[PDB]
């Protein structure tokens, strides 16, 4: 009962984006490619390289018509403080969702129950709402944003053009 | 929910490796890095490009001290036949496990219940048995083996050098 | 409780028939005599003598108006492979159903839950969908097609002749 | 779920064997090959052709070390009557079990709950008590004893020969 | 508990009467006095002395307007054979019902569950279907038909002359 | 699930016998033939012919070693009053069990639940405690004590000599 | 749960009253005061002192418009015999209910389960059917009819005009 | 399910007895004849007779070896206040049990669930703990101590001389 | 399962308010600001402050459009008796709710089950019925009316001017 | 069920206190008075008036031997940033517990299920672990630290010597 190839469940979270707060819902991700990017929490000491990578590729993602959603168990208020404070997060223009309830994190089955934090999982959702790619890693282990783009471009190729690529030579 | 950072469940499946069959269990992976590579089925006319790219780097993985385990719902008899049939699969030196029951596939919650086939998923397991990297993709979307390699190296570095940077 | 003399349950399985892939259902059996021939797996070392006999008789069965359906837990892709790969299995013109879910096999209560494969069982269904003859056997036990042929002729005879002594 | 390849359940039924009345149990089958031949009822208008064939082959089966047990919902008193009354049923030297409770029949899941009679079913049990071959049929469908004979020889052959291809 | 003074339950059983078979139901006994006569089984070497004494008086019962129903767990096929076999049963002009299921036997709670046979019980039913006299005895202990006659006459008198003396 | 050929359940009732009360139990009927004779109740208008019949045969029953127990839902006190009052019951010397609880009547499944009375049922118990014969009738319909003796004599014959009487001539 | 201050459950019992049998139901106690008087059984060696007290007080109870119902597990047939037998019961004018089922005895929760008899308990029912006064005693303990009468006159007083304080 | 003849359930309630508070349990009713007297509530306008009536008899009861326990859903604080602010309740030297939990009230199945108060009941208990006599009444219907006292004398008489005849 | 922000459950209890009894329900709290003040029991030796403290503030509360409801497990009869026999409780002109059933106490999850009394809690309810402020304390620990009054002013301020910033 | 007068459930939460992170458990509150101070979240636009009041009163609380615990659903990492950011939080000397699991918030029944935040609630724990005083308020309503201090001094008084009356 994997989440691959299934519809995402509805939600209603608060987020921070470009010096102002907004309410993102399941209706906002209708008819567009979306990338839910889960991670432990704000103000940790471990380097924010993973957020910095996708921040640089956000311009390139917007050209392909792809939305990005950083999701954490911390509040939308704490995201604003972390954006004004930190060096690398200053680069973030896309939405940073606050999930104090954990409902959105629970919908993707990606909760550190005993810790109360979110695991490092990158999801790729298509316009219909079906999950096409999952990438989960533990603390310390990095995840490439260039590889994420490769999957998204591959997902958009198959979406528009089903039944692709080789059969095998005997 | 969230299979990452959990000890893998026990199993007992027959597999195919280099012209012969072998029985593999959870006691084989203890004390070694293992990579479970799930794929839908054998003899599918969608070609093995992600599988076969794993056949490459196999020297690099075995040198590094990593096991590879190809998993599918089809039998080990079909796995043997598919090895001899296609050229890309003929490069495979590592074990290819069959899950006619689906037990091992169900342990990672990676089963298409309505189709009765496994999803395209790659799991990275450590010597203890804990999972530290998961990669599941839809049909058509490939899986990069060079990216997989970096995940292994990153996992081994964090294991040997814990609580840093 | 007993399986003989009951309406077969619905299904939707993929199948392979002389080159083509097709979807077979319970609706295809309606108004026709059907023969579901279960067997463990493809590419086995066991002789396909049972399937070879049915291939020969199939000419005769099709004249009577009797369809044949080979069933196994292996996929329909592997069925095309095993047909094209080798042997007397190339004789068969009848459909070879793939049951990776095991749903069609579980409707007949004919699965090895430990092995995840189908038991050797032959069934005979009438136009109404009622089972008339059953023949389940173990590994290595042969099934005679000429014996099966007689039971089908008798089944059609009793169907057309209610009162016989 | 499947009945083939499982240990037969215990029982204590009355039986008729060439004039004598005797009590047969699961302990009598231990260390012997057994054949349970179910049939609906005695004194029917249907031809006892099936029982007549087994009567002829019984000589041969007893040399191999194979016991035969005719089973029905009618009493053991009626079995002595039907034997002594008429016909080729007088040929039989093997035991004819009476199952008025239906307990032995319900152990094989082979009863018509509406009619309160046993379905036409033949079973083959080994020294261990495991079922190897099953053959269930409907009213008017004949069962071949020579076909059954071949399956018994094959069953003993596979028992003595584990590895065969 | 206490079956007396309760309306009999519905049923549908096949029976034997004068060389032919007939289906009997609860709608046959409505508007008439009926006597259900249970006995263990056919062809039992314990002779029919209580049964056959009921064959006598049958003129007296039919004249009086009373039906007789012999009931047993054995089939109607065996009932037909037992009629031709024994001389005492050849006197029987009334219906002999078979209960292979035991349904009608279970309605009067008169079943030997461990033996799967009916007990020696006689029930007197009125036109409405209410039971007004029960007589159950153990094996060996007979049942007097002349006493049965007086019970019928006493029952008819109380029915026609209610609330007296 | 008939009571024929089954062990009787234990009980502890009060009864009246020969100008004095006594307590009968299941232990008192051990190793002896017993006849439980159920009936509606005391002081009814319907003729006590059934009690008068068995009263006359009681002497004959005592010779065969058979105990008789008249059982009703009425009390043991009411039995004494009915014995001193009525004409035919004066003849009764055997025990008249009072079953105000209905427990003994319930053990033989012979209760008029809606009426709270006992049905007319004659039971025959052997020394071991197994029920060998049952005879139940409705109000008005008589039951012969001479026929009861025939069953008891037949029961004693089979008990001492199993496997009796005819096979059939073909 | 306490049974006081509740409506009586319906019933159908046969009874005996002055040489005649009559059926009694919950309909007969409608619009009238009723006194259900339970006792163990008939023809016991215990002197019928309580029933004798209610017998001679029956004249007062009828004047107040109060019915009396002698209830027991014994049948109505036995009551008729016990009326003819003893002197103290021969002076009973009120109805004697036979309750072989127990239904009536169980409605008031007053059954000796082990003995299969009715406990000696007196109740006071009003025209509406609400139970006002309850009195239960053990075997051997007496029940005063004059005190029962006092409760009835006190019950009718409050029913006519409540409150008034002291 | 009638609790006429049964051992009383255990309890541990606080009570007011003669200018001071005390805790009393079922252990205090291990010997002696205890009498539990239930009533709705304190400071009600309804006559405080019965309680004042028993207070007169209490000296006679104490000679017989009988305890009296006035029970109510009100606290033990209110009993002392009501006793201090009374006219005929001032005579009560016996214990006045407070039952705020309602545990002791429900033990005798004597609770008005809708009102949350105790019904007007009197229970007589023997040294063994077995109940012998019961007397429940509705609002306004009194119960005299003389009839209660007679039942206690009859109860001690049957206990001391079991098995009498007539 | 914290009942900070939720609509109060319905009830129908009797209460004593200024020389007479009245029945009050949740319907009376349909408008207005109701304040439920729970306490253990009447006639306790523990200081009757808080209650006497709020009595002084009550005139100020009445101007603001605020009701006060003193709740306890004791009856409404005891409240009138305690009010008549008091020194600082005599100032209470607001309603004193009796809760013998304990229904209103359990509505706010404020019952000492083992003791059968109410805890020392204060609840502030708005016109809609939603609870805004809570204050529970142990025995001996007082709660002043001035702090309570300030919370009510803050509650009316936020209700009248929702959404403030800083 | 009311939570007042109960022992606290055990816990394991990380916290922030004066430039250093430290783990806090139920062991640390043993043998000492503790004050669990809950609030919604960090970096809100609502002025931190309540935390500022407890900050300047912290000197008194430490003199009385009372620990203060600021609890919130936000992590201990965010608390450190919020300490450096704002002035009113920069004067916080006491520990700031991070409760991302909610475990601690759920133990006291104080979770906004819909919002996923902790309600603004103050508790007063004693050396034994028994909760003595509870105070919960709605969003926008203030909590007085001087009144909290009054309750603590009253709580310590009763703990040292109970009763004494008035």
């Amino acid at each position: 009962m994997s989440l691959i190839n299934t519809k995402i469940k509805p939600f209603k979270n608060q987020a921070f984006k470009n010096g102002e707060f907004i309410e993102i819902t399941e209706k906002d991700t209708e008819g567009r490619w979306s990338v839910f990017f889960f991670y432990p929490a704000d103000f940790t000491f471990v380097c924010p390289t993973e957020l910095g990578d996708v921040a640089d590729h956000y311009e390139e993602l917007q050209k392909l018509g792809v939305d990005v959603y950083a999701v954490s168990t911390d509040t939308h208020f704490t995201h604003k403080a972390w954006h004004s404070s930190s060096e690398t997060i200053a680069k973030i223009k896309y939405a940073m969702i606050g999930d104090p309830t954990g409902a959105l994190t629970r919908n993707f089955d990606n909760m550190r129950e005993d810790e109360g934090l979110a695991d490092r999982a990158t999801f790729v959702v298509d316009p219909q709402g079906i999950i096409q790619a999952i990438e989960v890693t533990a603390e310390g282990i990095g995840r490439d944003a260039s590889d994420l783009l490769r999957k998204i471009k591959a997902a958009q190729y198959v979406a528009s053009h089903p039944g692709e690529v080789c059969p095998a030579k005997w």
